């Protein structure tokens, strides 16, 4: 089997991407944030505290003939940005782009934090990291990909995120028309539950490539690119007037600037992030100070290749017995 679904930016800044997902019988379609940095599929639901729902589409298990309460099971998750959610668990049929899993754990939110309530476009998350991070207790549950894997033509999914435009998540096959050149594969460590890999270095604009190992995660659920302070300083030093602002919470730059590109290494290959991808616009409406798309990972504890990086590439998440990651230009 295979599946193919279009993923769409939630706003003009590509802050996140939503992908339609069919849950239950008859289908209830919710727009979920596919997140390679977590491993819970959770939804706004009929059980979500009413004051914490503001425009989202909800899953109502009582209207699905295939929903079953997973008795005794609860979940609770906290994300790197400080947001959180928790609730109980159903199993139900879940389909993404024509690919169907029966018996998928669908984590129903009883509580969500402010940032989720305030984002009316995101109806939940679909985690695509390794199932070892799944938070369901007392019986840990598998991700959608993990459940689908055996049935897939090939044990892979791919992320093809757009810059200010729709893109695609594919399951079970590699679309050879979706990228240019060759795909370069690189080793993955699953020790922390993430798609963790080591970049071979970076360049700023037309500058010379610096060979240096940068360990990080491929995370579709993180908006920006978070890298070591040394790397980030070298980038922003090439933008007149750029500075790190404690009050704003990172690097800002004059909105009148033209940003240089940023290149990262994948083995001997290179992925180029155009400068425009690194512009996240005014810090506040009408401001001439703009927020940068490359930020320091210092104090996160991990480097994160988020959407800024990943949308510059066609990315293969290979869930074979020995997992790997592949990157191609497009």
């Amino acid at each position: 089997s295979t599946g193919s679904a279009t993923t769409t930016p939630i706003d003009s800044l590509d802050d996140a991407y939503i992908t339609p997902v069919q849950i239950g019988t008859p289908a209830q379609t919710l727009n979920l944030d596919f997140d390679t940095g977590s491993s819970d599929l959770w939804v706004f639901s009929s059980e979500t505290t009413a004051s914490e729902v503001d425009g989202q589409t909800i899953y109502t298990p009582s209207k699905s003939t295939t929903a079953k309460l997973l008795s005794g099971a609860t979940w609770s998750i906290s994300y790197g940005d400080g947001s959180s959610s928790s609730g109980d668990v159903y199993t139900d049929t879940v389909s993404v782009g024509g690919l169907t899993v029966t018996g998928q754990a669908v984590e129903s939110a009883k509580k969500v934090s402010s940032s989720f309530t305030e984002d009316s476009t995101i109806d939940g998350l679909l985690g695509l990291a390794f199932s070892t991070l799944n938070t369901v207790s007392p019986t840990q549950q598998k991700t959608f990909f993990d459940n689908a894997k055996a049935s897939l033509d090939s044990p892979v999914f791919t992320a093809d995120l757009g810059y200010h435009a729709p893109g695609t998540y594919n399951f079970g096959f590699i679309d050879t028309t979706a990228y240019t050149g060759s795909i370069t594969y690189t080793a993955v460590s699953t020790k922390q539950g993430f798609w963790e890999w080591t970049s071979t270095g970076y360049a700023v604009g037309s500058g010379t490539f610096k060979s240096t190992s940068i360990d990080g995660i491929a995370d579709t659920g993180t908006t920006l690119l978070y890298l070591p302070a040394t790397v980030v300083s070298a980038y922003w030093a090439q933008v007149s007037g750029a500075k790190s602002s404690s009050s704003v919470g990172g690097y800002v730059f004059p909105c009148s600037a033209t940003l240089p590109s940023f290149t990262f290494g994948v083995g001997s290959a290179r992925i180029v992030i155009p400068g425009d991808y690194i512009d996240f616009g005014p810090i506040s409406t009408g401001s001439s100070s703009c927020f940068g798309g490359i930020q320091s990972s210092a104090g996160i504890g991990i480097n994160i290749f988020g959407d800024v990086a990943l949308k510059a590439a066609f990315v293969v998440f290979n869930g074979a017995t020995t997992p790997t990651l592949g990157f191609a230009s497009k």
